[PDB]
């Protein structure tokens, strides 16, 4: 494993964060590759991409994703002003992160319909400190662990629905886990 933090590896921004519980390891490989292995973890997020992201990036990902419990595989990032945490979810484990969330529409992109949702985090950690902020979700109906995400299709559909993004902060393909197990090996470009 590498130490939790952010930086650059083989030309790609990476972020790896965990809550200190144990049970997760993250490694950076050649090019845009990263791996994650976890067993009875706590909370974590790790992956590779860009800092800052853009609003018209076509992100390509490929590999394997084998969750055993609660985990997501997504294009994941933040905006500032307004502060937003966003996800384009290509696959997940035992929990669909949109469960119980208000549906804000649909968008068709890259071979599947996605359902769009907004949720809110109240006094939770963020890139600027503890804050209350919205989360935007596009959840792919047809699950996969390789493909291409035309981010503009999502960001445009979100804007159409009133879900405004500010200036982009980081933008990665990420494996997120919440007290689960699994393995993943993903290459980004």
């Amino acid at each position: 494993t590498i130490q939790p933090g952010t930086g650059y590896n083989n030309g790609y921004f990476y972020s790896y964060w965990n809550d200190g519980h144990g049970g997760v390891t993250y490694t950076n490989g050649p090019g845009g590759q990263f791996s994650v292995n976890w067993s009875n973890s706590g909370e974590f997020v790790g992956g590779k991409g860009w800092q800052p992201g853009t609003k018209n990036k076509v992100i390509n990902f490929s590999g394997s994703y084998n969750p055993n419990g609660n985990s997501y595989l997504s294009v994941y990032g933040w905006s500032r002003n307004p502060l937003i945490e966003y996800y384009i979810v290509e696959n997940f484990g035992t929990y669909n992160p949109s469960t119980g969330a208000t549906k804000l529409g649909e968008v068709t992109s890259d071979g599947s319909v996605y359902d769009i949702y907004r949720t809110q985090r109240v006094n939770q950690p963020s890139i600027i400190g503890t804050a209350t902020f919205y989360q935007y979700w596009s959840v792919r109906r047809n699950h996969r662990s390789s493909g291409s995400v035309n981010t503009a299709n999502h960001f445009n559909a979100w804007a159409q629905q009133g879900l405004t993004l500010g200036t982009m902060d980081y933008q990665i393909v990420a494996v997120q886990g919440y007290f689960s197990s699994g393995s993943a090996s993903i290459t980004v470009s």
